[PDB]
């Protein structure tokens, strides 16, 4: 068993065509499903899972209300095979209301972090045992990915946040190999605040278009350089813009420098990745909101700033309804690496609130370099149907 | 691990013994059991599993009300061993509201095909990744097969229909090798509409018995080379003819050459085999009705037209009871391929209408050299009990 | 993998002491767990499984009422490791009103029987496919062991019986290698009704302890000679004797050659192995009803007509507690091969009639040459407790 | 395969981390989970795995009252994954109301106990075979370990206790090989009453901190040499002292050679292992009630007697919240064999009464030389949401 170096190109895909869809809010309404929220996918090289920090608790369930709050002692993150909602027999690998997990092509490697929000702790767990564990740097909630990391010949590299949401925050870079914390770089480059990475592999290197939620609408980059831990931050050329909330195509401007400062503040867990001197992106197609969610390419959006010359368009959940996060995943081809992503279609409390929970359900989609259709395919659940 | 060439004489059978059972709308009146339809089976060199398109939802849940319609968002491809129940443990393995799989000898191939009826997208899935993706084109109902595909050597085919149900429309041939289309042939011949192909291989090809949802109430033949891509399309020459509705066994009639223009238009999914002359075959008894199924061999039913002599027959559901689609599906054994089949059995919605969804259970039987009984082996629920 | 040819001494043991209990009924007042009955446990080279005929449905479900009855064509045999309950995503490996299962050493054989009761079809299914088929011989209700056949050396031995209960019938022994029946030989010896073996090896042979439901509350054998097919056939010696209901102790009688026609007619599945001129056996401790279960030994109760010095008694089940069917099974150790045994314990209808269903839960023992203390493991569901 | 001979320093920890929760209350008000207590985890050499004595029952079902009482005929002994609640599709693999399991490093060994109080037996099963079988010798509650056991190069050890609680009894030292009970040696050294033993290999011997349930609130240890099966036992060091009730650290004292009389009787299983002069324990917050859960090294609490010297204290539960049982267990690292722990969180009936039953949910911890947080993680659920 060899490790995973990602030592291919990546496939020159023409779009995204649907690849699973869980159900999970749905069958809630009549089978035992965990809540969860903060949703991804990965795969080992032979197959793909889905994550998710449950609550604890399943929806129909007293213990479901209030469940809108992020970080309890309960939480804990749920595995299974790409497919299969978290049901009861769903095993929780590990206690954390933040987290990342990759394979290094030998083994599971898992950052789980739960604790106070000033002292949290976070568990390195690989290959089933517990190999290292880290502590809270700065006092303030501890923080990671929420997606999958990237290894590359046995060194994965996961980066965290410590640190103010809306202000300013100690951002680092973890390089781990086998469980075991080997290096921590800290963030260079012209980034403002880094939250949420969506990381991939380009190699020799990993990059990713993480989430600015102090002074940008655009979105940040981070460049690590395996070979020796250096690292450059920067932010994407489009002026097209994937946060949210945001300006407008119109009225919106990135020079791929600076934060943008306009709507700049909070914001949402997104990718994008190169292709050129073009860029792949998805966003929700609401500006204000988290709802609907579409993807386009951007001729120019990766190498020139403000370009908003886009192609390609795509609705995988229409604008009458509601979606969340987003991540991005690779999977490795016969002859090339393609690039996947997943879109957390997030229902319930805060928005909706004739019910008292907060749940979600998944939509993925890969790259093609085939042909495909048009369509949205939405959570689908009837809040008048579920129950509280 | 080589691949299926399936190099071996088609079993000589007596008839067929029961094989599994999995008592779906039974168990649902008490459990967690998903809202399917348009099932089948196929197995990998070692074993088999049962698919079938959900519904995105239980039944035993007020999502299930008005699932009577075909393609919705929701439908995901549900995958078990052969003879476990659609728990909620069960894996969607892709989104679609049609389906085909097949097993090379090396691994899994499914297409799936939603999105817009006018503009839909099929994925073609493989080995866990999505290697290929082709679009709608003639922006009418992209449809597959409803059963398993077939690969020999390495080459799976699968056939697709868009176009008009009750009409004219586009029928092509797909030749797939590891999830990437390598060519795709039209439909050559007499047919005039192939709809839900019912496969098996007849080394060097491939052999299909369809749906002629227009013209005829006998149905199409299919016939693929592998070696070439060549095509050649026909009808079954019994005049017993095996579609429903139908006009009746003695005013009934097939030339093997044309749709006999008696009761033709509309349809559902059914096989056939040859063997000689003869031809093995099972429809509904009810020849306006999906209700009830039976099995009889046809002395020249291959061969020459119009033949009606019919012996060893076998009711699989009486007559009073409802059925479905049915396909058929190979296995290999030490000597020979042997042939089995499936039956869908249908219950609820719009026939039944005491409860307001629709769903089914299945009953497999194989090919068998030895001897057997007499039986019937319908759904089985009571109505009366069921939710709703 | 070479073949069982189970080639080594009985183990001499001292009792037996608890192996494994599945809890079904009590998880059944508030889980969904299928109804069952007939139940047995076989292990493979590697583990045990657990085996019963379900009804079609679980116990908390409408349709579990008047599951008195034995063959209805819902029932499918369900397998599971043992000590895991009768649950939702429980495998119907095949149709079957009755049955039998064993493994080679390369794999597993299940001989299913559905169909009339008059004209019922028996399918060998081995390895997954289905392999052969045999149709019933004497017009009345074709049935076999409900419990574990045996293979030496590739060819495994199943006995099965079509006739009158209550009268005389047509018993008959197959071989069968593989799937495939290559061999069926009658009853010979003095045996008058063999029904429900509890088979077991005894290198070069298998030897079972029947029962007679017609003419005798004594226990018949079967002798199979594995060598030439060639078979004989028996009474059990000891006066004890084994089946319910029974005379008494002090009046009861076996001469080990004829029926002793006390109590003759009906019975229950039972069974007992020797050892030099010894018997273990187990019963039911009520000799009208099944209650309680007892075991021991009985010095001479192989070799020697009419013996009752029982020796080791133990009480599996008390008294005041409802039993039913019990079968052996063996088990391979490192230097010999150990007998065990399960017992079914029914609840519901006939008797308690609180409820309208029936099921049961089983309790399994394995002979030890160990010590060990006393006790009683029956059911333990509360019928006050339970749905109905 | 080789064997497990543990030949590894123990890992320098710095504190534990995190490990897994499994939050079964929480999850048991919206989902059938069983009623257990008395857990424990652990691993074989790839991965870890809970165990739990069940209730023979499900916590929303009427059979879950009165579950307070500790031995009934239904318990037995449950095992899943680390992560996984016990759902109904659990294996209960084997009859037992005491129990330990461990691997050897090529099988599982499980002792299992059920019986009369006064004459029970415990079954030694490995691999999936009943090899073993031993008998109450003080006719008094024949008890074991209630966590893993350790062998070391094939020969197992497990410790068992019958005879009186509150009084003088006999302990024993069992040494097992492959299942078959190879060795008795008895209890020797200092100590006044052995119960609930928390083994951890120091090779080439094993060492268990137990429970003194007579005269000491102070905890008993064992040291068993597995070379020639002599034994020796004495008390801890540390004036700290570790069992509920105790009298409380200013007051609190230990001779590390004899019982301290200090509100000695009654205890708890828990834990504690040394690392050069120094202890590394655990024990609940409260010293009356099994309230909240601390641990903390003592500075020379090992090898001087009444240290109260205690550095590195952590919270694992919060006093305001119940805790119980508590034990270790070890796992290899790739250079050291690091030790780990797990807490009962028992809930419902004798001290909380709204609900009539008694189950319990687990958390884990592992050691860590790395950083860690602050924190509290309770059982979670609220019981005036639970059933009954
Ligand atoms: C593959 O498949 C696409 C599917 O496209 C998308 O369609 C829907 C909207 O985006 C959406 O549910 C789904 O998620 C897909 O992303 C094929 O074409 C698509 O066609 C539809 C229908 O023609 C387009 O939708 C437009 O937007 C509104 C909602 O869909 C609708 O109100 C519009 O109404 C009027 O326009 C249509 C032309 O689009 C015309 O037929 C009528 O005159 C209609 O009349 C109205 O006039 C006023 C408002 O429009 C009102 O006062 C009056 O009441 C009435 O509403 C319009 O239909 C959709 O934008 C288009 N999508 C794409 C992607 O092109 C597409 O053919 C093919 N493309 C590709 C790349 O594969
Ligand atoms: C293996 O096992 C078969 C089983 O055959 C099938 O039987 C049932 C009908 O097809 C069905 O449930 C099941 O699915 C099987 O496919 C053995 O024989 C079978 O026997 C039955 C009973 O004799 C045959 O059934 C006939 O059809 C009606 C329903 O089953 C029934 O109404 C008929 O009634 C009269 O006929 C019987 C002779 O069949 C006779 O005993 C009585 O006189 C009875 O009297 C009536 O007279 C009028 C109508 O018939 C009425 O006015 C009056 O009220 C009363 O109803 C009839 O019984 C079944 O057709 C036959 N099947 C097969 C396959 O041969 C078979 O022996 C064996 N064969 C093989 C190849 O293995
Ligand atoms: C290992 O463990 C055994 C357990 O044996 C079995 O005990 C119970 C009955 O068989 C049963 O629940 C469980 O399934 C076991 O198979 C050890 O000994 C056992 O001890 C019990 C108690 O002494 C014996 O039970 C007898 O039968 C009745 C029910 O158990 C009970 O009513 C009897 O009552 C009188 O007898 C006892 C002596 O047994 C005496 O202590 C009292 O004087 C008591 O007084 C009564 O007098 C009249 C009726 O007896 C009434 O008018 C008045 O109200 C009152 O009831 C009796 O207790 C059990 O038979 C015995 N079993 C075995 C197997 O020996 C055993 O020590 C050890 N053996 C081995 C091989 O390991
Ligand atoms: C890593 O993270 C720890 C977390 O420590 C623990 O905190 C809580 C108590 O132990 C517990 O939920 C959790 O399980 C952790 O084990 C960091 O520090 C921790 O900080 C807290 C808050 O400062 C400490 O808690 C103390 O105890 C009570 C409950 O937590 C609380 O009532 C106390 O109140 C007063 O003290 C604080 C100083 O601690 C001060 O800010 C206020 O003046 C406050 O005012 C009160 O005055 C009177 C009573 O105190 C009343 O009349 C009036 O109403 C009001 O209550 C106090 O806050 C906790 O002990 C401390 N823990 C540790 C482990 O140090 C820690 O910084 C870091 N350490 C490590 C090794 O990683
Ligand atoms: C990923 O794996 C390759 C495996 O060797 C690393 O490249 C090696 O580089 C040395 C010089 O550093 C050559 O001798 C090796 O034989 C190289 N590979 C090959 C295929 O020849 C590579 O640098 C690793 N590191 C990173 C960030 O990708
Ligand atoms: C299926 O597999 C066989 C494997 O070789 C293909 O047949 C081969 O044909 C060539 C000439 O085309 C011979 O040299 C090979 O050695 C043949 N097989 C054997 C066993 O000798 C066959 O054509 C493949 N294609 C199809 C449609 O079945
Ligand atoms: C079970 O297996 C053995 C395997 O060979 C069979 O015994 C063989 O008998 C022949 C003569 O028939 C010897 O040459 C073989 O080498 C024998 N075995 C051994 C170990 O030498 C045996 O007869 C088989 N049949 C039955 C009923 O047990
Ligand atoms: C304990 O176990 C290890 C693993 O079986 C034994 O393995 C060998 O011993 C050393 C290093 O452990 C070398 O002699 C071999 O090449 C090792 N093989 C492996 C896999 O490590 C070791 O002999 C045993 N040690 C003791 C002290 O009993
Ligand atoms: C555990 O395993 C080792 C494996 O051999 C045992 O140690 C062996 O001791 C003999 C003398 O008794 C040496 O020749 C072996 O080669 C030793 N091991 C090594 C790695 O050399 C050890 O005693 C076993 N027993 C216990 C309690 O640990
Ligand atoms: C880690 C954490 O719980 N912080 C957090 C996160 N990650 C997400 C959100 C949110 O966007 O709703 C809100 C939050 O407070
Ligand atoms: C693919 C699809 O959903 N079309 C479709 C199919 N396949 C079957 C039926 C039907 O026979 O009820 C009806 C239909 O409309
Ligand atoms: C095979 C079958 O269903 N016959 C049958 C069997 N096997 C058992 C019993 C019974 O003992 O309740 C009763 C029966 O009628
Ligand atoms: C073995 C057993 O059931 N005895 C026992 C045990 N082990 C624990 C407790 C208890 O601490 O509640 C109480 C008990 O009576
Ligand atoms: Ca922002
Ligand atoms: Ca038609
Ligand atoms: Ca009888
Ligand atoms: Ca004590």
């Amino acid at each position: 068993v060899e490790y995973r170096n990602w030592s291919k190109p990546q496939c020159q895909i023409t779009g995204f065509a649907p690849f699973s869809k869980d159900n999970s809010i749905r069958l809630s309404a009549g089978g035992d499903i965990w809540v969860t929220r903060e949703p991804y996918v990965s795969c080992d090289p032979v197959k793909c899972y889905q994550f998710a920090l449950g609550q604890g608790t399943t929806l129909d369930n007293k213990h479901s209300n209030d469940t809108v709050h992020d970080r309890i002692p309960h939480r804990t993150l749920l595995m299974n095979e790409l497919g299969v909602p978290f049901h009861l027999g769903t095993r929780q690998v590990c206690i954390a209301w933040s987290s990342s997990s990759c394979h290094d092509g030998k083994a599971w490697l898992h950052v789980c972090i739960t604790g106070d929000d000033k002292n949290a702790t976070a568990s390195f767990i690989y290959d089933g045992r517990l190999v290292d564990s880290i502590g809270s740097w700065s006092q303030n909630i501890l923080r990671t990915q929420e997606s999958e990391c990237v290894c590359i010949n046995g060194t994965c590299t996961v980066v965290m946040t410590d640190g103010s949401a809306s202000g300013r925050a100690d951002t680092r870079i973890l390089f781990i190999e086998e469980g075991k914390i080997v290096h921590i770089s800290p963030l260079a480059g012209s980034a403002q605040h880094v939250e949420e990475c969506s990381c991939y592999p380009r190699y020799p290197g990993v990059r990713c278009i993480c989430r600015d939620n102090w002074k940008g609408s655009n979105r940040p980059v981070v460049d690590i350089n395996m070979e020796d831990y250096s690292i450059d931050s920067s932010y994407v050329c489009s002026g097209l813009v994937g946060d949210t909330p945001r300006n407008d195509d119109r009225s919106s401007n990135s020079n791929c420098r600076d934060p943008n400062n306009e709507r700049g503040t909070q914001g949402v867990k997104g990718w994008a990745f190169d292709n050129g001197n073009d860029l792949w992106m998805g966003r929700t197609i609401s500006k204000d909101l988290r709802s609907g969610y579409e993807t386009f390419k951007v001729i120019g959006g990766w190498s020139t700033p403000n370009s908003k010359s886009q192609i390609n368009r795509q609705v995988i959940v229409d604008s009458d309804n509601r979606s969340g996060y987003s991540g991005i995943f690779s999977v490795e081809g016969k002859s090339c690496i393609n690039r996947c992503f997943y879109v957390e279609l997030i229902r319930g409390r805060k928005q909706e609130t004739r019910v008292w929970w907060t749940s979600n359900s998944i939509v993925v989609f890969c790259g093609t370099s085939g042909t495909y259709g048009t369509g949205s395919w939405p959570d689908g659940a009837n809040i008048n149907f579920m129950p509280i």
